[PDB]
């Protein structure tokens, strides 16, 4: 049902998934810049893995759906917070086994970012479009379309209908993404479409080659938020990686 | 402003929780402002930090001074601190330091800990930042943690715990885990502007090359390795930081 825990003062609410039974592995389901945690992609990979004996919680970002916090104050960094204080409950739960990190878009760096630190924790990760890519569009002050200058980023910038802060923009252009990455050094799980218009597939063709064990999966034709029929497929993939 | 001259309480908000503060406003409505890092297990206001915050306003300089998350006054669990979300706390007082009418130039201050958070937000804002100055700042906190002994309490560093005994409080893991693999030294090297660091020779708590490998990395560095010296500038040795830290930022 819908569950809730805190992270420096601030309230993160998710929805737990789960599965019959007193012993079941869970997944930690996390999404991208914009998005929330219970979207079309990500409810159906949460769904799937129940039906399959495995546990999921998806929770919105500190700025992001329905948890507490400012979209102005949010950085991947408090991100990585908000996925650490899940983890501190669902680490202590009586009825959790195993631990996996699927992670779509901007989570997807959170995921794999917050498994460098956990990589003896963690048992899989599944990186679905790992926008990755982040880093080096801040570097050259270019952001979803919304430019700045990267040597002087403004306290706040307006993005589509929200205004992201430049702290944002500030630790983005130095994150140490792949590096903290590579120290996941268990199975890995890479889904990108080679249609992706917001993240490049070579932000994933990236992570493989810096992965110890890793399998990359390039869907010809899949989009960014794995659109229609594309959909079933990565859900898919991602059902038979976190039961094997 | 001149009027409210002296000292004050100031209170910030930092995505939920509470940082108690100390501001030391000098004369005329217009003048310069030092933040001022405090280190690990400690507050805004011992001798060290009181006498720069003193010192610089003597001086006419501004000074603010806050207690980290789960030190001082600040809120928060001790057991939730890392250095990233102190880092989260600075942010917090430069967005409030940047958006003061009084306020000419920006001044980042650190002692130990503090020192890694002012590097690392020196590095994250240099186009804002004017100069930095660095008092035995604990770069080695890195080192330490991968080693799996921070300040003679011992760890598997591979196999960190969710929370650890201290010397009288209980430490997080993921703080362990984030210092870790902290790019302090990647960070900090972006700040090109003038950088004074102060390290003591006797120090046992961080190595002197510390600030060794601060002034190699910095395009601006100029070291002062203070003689007999220890972590905590006190008795014949405060005086000599103190005024070290004002000089500098003496215009
Ligand atoms: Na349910
Ligand atoms: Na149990
Ligand atoms: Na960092």
């Amino acid at each position: 049902a819908t569950i809730t825990l805190e992270r420096d003062g601030l309230q993160l609410v998710g929805t737990r998934e789960e599965p019959f039974g007193e012993i079941y592995d869970m997944a930690i389901i996390f999404h991208g810049f914009t998005a929330n945690r219970n979207t079309s992609l990500l409810r159906e990979i949460a769904n799937s893995l129940r039906d399959e004996n495995i546990a999921s919680v998806r929770f919105d970002f500190n700025g992001h759906g329905d948890s507490d916090g400012k979209f102005e104050n949010m950085t991947v960094l408090n991100e990585i917070e908000d996925a650490n204080a899940i983890l501190n409950y669902v680490k202590t739960d009586p009825h959790v086994r195993n631990i996996y990190l699927v992670g779509h878009s901007q989570g997807g760096v959170v995921a794999s970012m917050l498994a460098g630190l956990y990589p003896d924790l963690i048992k899989k990760v599944v990186l679905l479009a790992p926008a990755a890519t982040l880093k080096g569009d801040a570097l050259e002050g270019n952001t979803q379309g919304v430019t700045y200058n990267p040597d002087h980023i403004p306290d706040r910038l307006p993005f589509k209908d929200l205004t992201l802060g430049g702290f944002y923009l500030r630790i983005a252009q130095q994150l140490p993404i792949y590096e903290v990455s590579a120290q996941f050094t268990k199975p890995v799980c890479l889904i990108h479409g080679t249609d992706d218009t917001v993240v490049s597939p070579n932000a994933s063709k990236k992570y493989d080659q810096i992965y110890q064990n890793s399998t990359l999966h390039l869907i010809e034709g899949a989009d960014h938020c794995f659109s229609d029929s594309y959909q079933k497929n990565a859900v898919n993939l991602t059902t038979d990686f976190l039961q094997n």
